[PDB]
């Protein structure tokens, strides 16, 4: 039944109109300055970068999405095997369902069978931390897939509008996270889920020992929109209320600036509406360490292995083109390349006390 | 015949296209910063707040609309009984008609019969203060409904274009108001009617002892538009002139900033185009103490008691969602939550000498 | 044949699409702050103001348009007789045609016959000053209609694209103007003709002793468009070039700011696209002493006397409404009333070195 | 086969939708201040200017486009003969094809036969400098057309997406260029090709002795678009990636500001999307020494000699009109005339550290 929601989620995300519905990443407001003389050759471009104690081929990750049933595990298989081939890290979807039901475990475990070397990231929702889950559940999630880290997702916006939603975010959960991070053999990443991380949230999480963030800003997959559709579907009145919140959240680009600024030493994934290698390039240039993607990886995976391979080739090429055209020989250079910030993103930063000079020094 | 205009008013407002016609609240320019980690649970959210000497359930009020005839009193009945059930304060429409005609009294008195505990707000138009009305008419309006305060409405824009309009706003009217407030057992609120309160108007009213404002800015019910329709209807040439003024006024958001800034200790209702709980939340976050609504309450009430209940539930849920998603456990926390001001609202404030730093300290 | 151009001009202006074609006044960027408590009554509003040594009923003038043939004189008759009735000043069109041809004189003289008291403004084009015209031609123009002043028009943009155009603006013409102003019994106004006066032009003219300006900015009648149409009409290749210049010029609102700022003591008419009393009020509030109108007066006059009366009633009402709703009891109060400048007009002023603070003090 | 690409290029550029596709010059953000009193006569306007050691009639050049085959040479003939007639300088297309194939030489040599006096500009791509080309190939390109200068084009964006593209821009190429410039009898211009020159690229090139730049910014011919079409055509998957980059680059107007600011003493051609004499006027006023055009010259040339003559007449007239209407008697006065910078261009400059005051002094 939670397994039913899991299938609905995938199905609405993949086949309904929810990608960037009434929302925006603000990435249009970020421009990478073109360099007519790059000072490099396309083939000397190096996209390698660190992901905790591993090295990855490309500063892009697949962020967590699914699992909990066979056809979901078959998707997870296709993602993992292609991700392995390309040397790119992969998060799995929430493993709650696999803690609750042993039959769901294989649909997550398959990932490490087929992807023995890339970093694999576990997944549990923050609401579970106030509702009982602790160190052991974490370790179970981790060891079930021999994870190199665990993502704990923030999704209060989704919980609020979800028909069976659990909108529980008492501060107690953070004390518990901080305790759990004491005893855990792998690092914790805290990630949003389409509504983005603000500087207040990031600073709070940092004061509790969290150093790793995944922005998951608005403008990509709209989870409020997904839950609105679930509400429409079962005649729940919450639907029209969700409609008013469709553009709620921190835009991805704003979130990248906010986290990088307020926690300069953070390890930062920039995600939420990353749809090309250009987007990936802007996110990293803006301040992220890596770019994250979910929805378009799902869509390709559903079409098949080769379709997903073609997708990744395209992203990689697009990334390397932005690198080439900015004179960025490696990921480090991309992080310090020249940008222009315009429009609404500019105004958002000014209002939020983000001094653009100290910001340029911070991102490098 | 004034009774006739009362019916026309309700009819055009309810059934014609006058809500936000060529006007804007500027509320799009106000963004509430999303908090991925709220630090609270949805069910611990407390929406209680003070309304003079009473406590109300929710920082929303129904602002004055109608009365003066039976079908109008039946509307007033539906609004009051539902308002009572929800613990939300209700203003009545202008009581002028009930001073002039004793048959109209019941359509206002019904309100206290059916709503014995919530705050009820009396209503008289400022033009009447230069045209004879004083202490005794105020007390009649007040005691006719056992009001907890009296709203005095400003509507010069309406009076200008009204076919039978009385555009009389001599300063003598404020001298009188200030005298009347000496002798009155309840506080006075001064409210606009779709065209908003500026810092000049607010400062002037304050210098006459007025401490309670209701912004009633543009972007909601367009009273110029209503009067234009009345003019078109009776071939009056004023109609085309009204058309040029459709976007005249201080937008609600700008008005909230203006009043809060220029009179920091004011008790402020933010109204004019509040259409959702999100709207209500933005207005409070911006600087209002409570949000006000009129037109959508009318529209629901006309559909029936249960429709109006469903409406209020929706508003309340929406409000609580905005509070949840900003980490606001109570109304006080909402007033100090993080916001972004962009666009035309930003430019309005900059031009008007509203320093954004001293503004942030003021709204707290 | 110049008389032919005169009818073509009136015909294209009146019946073709040239009013604000691809151009803008920027008056959208000017907002008059609404006052919910005006502090005055509509009927105590006083719209009287000085126009040189005369008093006029309303701070609006009809700026020069036509003359030179019978049906043109009949239009001039209708404008003058209605202007007389309302106590509003009237400029006539260029009197060049009547210096060149004695048969054309009656079509200008008719104006003083039928309007014995209002200020009447003569008209000659600046190119004529480099092409022979001097003191005597000026006195003829003036005494032909017992003018209270003479308007010398700037129209180089028009002359450039006019098929028979005379784009001659040597500085010599200003030396001559300054000499002519020595000997003249009435003051000189320098006015543009749909392309606006900049601070460079206004300072230059002032340095030659010109104190009276009429902005005639873009966003109203488009004279480049009119000449383009004349070019299309006679297969002249200049037509497509004109098309690229359709939005050439200083927008009316920018021109008002520019002139007022760079020559603070100027007597300033704000015109070019004034279409309502609201427009008229913005131009005055912005910094003009009076608002000017041409095209919509022409259009009404062509429909007839009573149509033009209805037009002027409408303008006056609209003006008084803007006065009422800003608490402006008289024209002076309107000149110092509260405004907001937004958008492109704000950017224009910032770039041009118009300090908004010293600007507010200057317009008062 | 390189000769095949040469005809494809011309064919797609002339007949497909690639001019300003999803791109912008930012020239809309630049406004020339209209002068109602120019202080000059249209016929005294002098458009003569220097182009290295020659004098040219008009501050406009035709920038390099084509050559390499007969029907291409016949185009080059039409361009050169008309350019000769008007006294405007002409660049030829890349001469690579004529170094590689002796049969292609005539299609470039024809230019000097028919245009013995105007400046003619040679052309070689930067990629060729990394791939073997040196002093002798340069001299062959120069002497083949008795060139007055050689343009070295930057096109890494095009190379990246070109199906047979050579995206090689190692810094080694600049050491080589600086060496070649030692031994060369004519000066070197470095020009972009639709994607614009940034301050980083311009400062780099200057450090290597390059003093002459041609912006070729975005907003005109979109070379990424042309290669996208070539990719679509041969089913190459790079096509969809190109689609994401259609708006990549420095907008022409931004590029002009960037180069002029970061190398104040540069000789600067402003090109990319120059489509009228007004555009040409803005680019010069902004900071360029001359305006450059390619695409619309090609399109006219294909129609024929007389069509191209009519084109140039129109450009010249448009230029002189902008000069007339700003009071610019000669090209120098145009360079210091009054402008307004608004919008996105303004934001671009502010972010890039272009101080608008020091900028106004630098362009004069
Ligand atoms: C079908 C599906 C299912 C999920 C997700 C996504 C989608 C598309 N996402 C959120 C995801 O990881 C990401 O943070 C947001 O989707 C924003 O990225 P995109 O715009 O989708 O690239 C997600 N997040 C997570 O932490 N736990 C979860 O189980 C899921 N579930
Ligand atoms: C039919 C109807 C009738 C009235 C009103 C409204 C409507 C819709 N309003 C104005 C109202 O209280 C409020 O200030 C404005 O309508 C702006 O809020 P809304 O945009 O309608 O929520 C109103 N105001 C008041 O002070 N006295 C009055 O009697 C009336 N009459
Ligand atoms: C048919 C017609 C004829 C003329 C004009 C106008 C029209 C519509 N205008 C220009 C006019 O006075 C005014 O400056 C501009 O038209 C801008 O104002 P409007 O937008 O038309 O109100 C004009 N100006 C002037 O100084 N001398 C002239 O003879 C004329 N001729
Ligand atoms: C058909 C064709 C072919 C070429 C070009 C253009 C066109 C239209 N351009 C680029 C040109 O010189 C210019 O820099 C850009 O086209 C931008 O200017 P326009 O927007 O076209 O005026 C060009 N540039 C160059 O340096 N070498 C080349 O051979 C070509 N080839
Ligand atoms: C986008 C996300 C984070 C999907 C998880 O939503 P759920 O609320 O269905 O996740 P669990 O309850 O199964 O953790
Ligand atoms: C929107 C408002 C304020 C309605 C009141 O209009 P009226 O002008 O009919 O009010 P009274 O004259 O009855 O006070
Ligand atoms: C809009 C205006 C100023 C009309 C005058 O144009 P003309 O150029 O025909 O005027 P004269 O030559 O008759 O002065
Ligand atoms: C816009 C430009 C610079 C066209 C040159 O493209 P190519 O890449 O076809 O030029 P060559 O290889 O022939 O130099
Ligand atoms: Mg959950
Ligand atoms: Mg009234
Ligand atoms: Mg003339
Ligand atoms: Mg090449």
């Amino acid at each position: 039944d939670i397994v039913n929601r899991k299938v609905e989620h995938v199905e609405i995300a993949a086949f309904e109109n929810v990608d960037g519905l009434s929302s925006s990443t603000f990435l249009n407001d970020v421009i990478l300055v073109h360099q007519g003389f790059p000072g490099i050759s396309f083939s000397e471009i190096n996209t390698k970068t660190k992901f905790f104690r591993k090295e990855i081929s490309v500063p892009v990750m697949v962020t967590g999405m699914t699992g909990g049933r066979n056809e979901l595990g078959r998707i997870n298989k296709i993602i993992a095997e292609v991700a392995e081939k390309f040397g790119i890290p992969m998060g799995v979807g929430s493993q709650r369902v696999a803690i609750e039901k042993a039959e769901a475990r294989e649909s997550f475990a398959i990932v490490r069978k087929v992807a023995p070397t890339i970093p694999i990231i576990a997944n549990l929702g923050m609401p579970q931390l106030v509702k009982g889950y602790g160190l052991k559940e974490f370790q179970d999630a981790i060891q079930m897939i021999e994870a190199d880290a665990i993502a704990v997702h923030l999704n209060p916006a989704q919980e609020v509008f979800q028909p069976e939603g659990e909108p529980e975010y008492q501060i107690y959960a953070l004390e518990k996270l901080r305790d759990i991070s004491k005893e855990l053999s792998v690092p914790i990443i805290v990630k949003e889920s389409g509504n983005g991380i603000s500087m207040e949230t990031a600073k709070l999480l940092y004061s509790y020992g969290i150093k790793n963030f995944d922005t998951s800003g608005q403008g990509g997959t709209n989870w409020i929109a997904i839950e609105m559709i679930r509400d429409i579907r079962r005649g729940n009145w919450k639907a029209e209320s969700a409609k008013n919140f469709l553009d709620w959240g921190v835009p991805t680009a704003a979130s990248i600036m906010e986290v990088r600024y307020s926690v300069p030493d953070s390890f930062l994934v920039g995600s939420g509406g990353i749809r090309s290698g250009l987007d990936a390039a802007k996110a990293i240039a803006l301040g992220a360490d890596i770019a994250g993607m979910a929805l378009p990886v799902l869509k390709s995976a559903i079409e098949g292995k080769e379709s997903l391979e073609q997708f990744f080739r395209k992203i990689i090429f697009e990334l390397k083109a932005a690198m080439m055209l900015t004179g960025s020989k490696d990921v480090d250079a991309l992080k310090k390349t020249s940008i222009v910030i315009l429009g609404k993103l500019k105004e958002w930063a000014e209002y939020r006390g983000i001094n653009l000079s100290i910001y340029e020094k911070v991102r490098k």
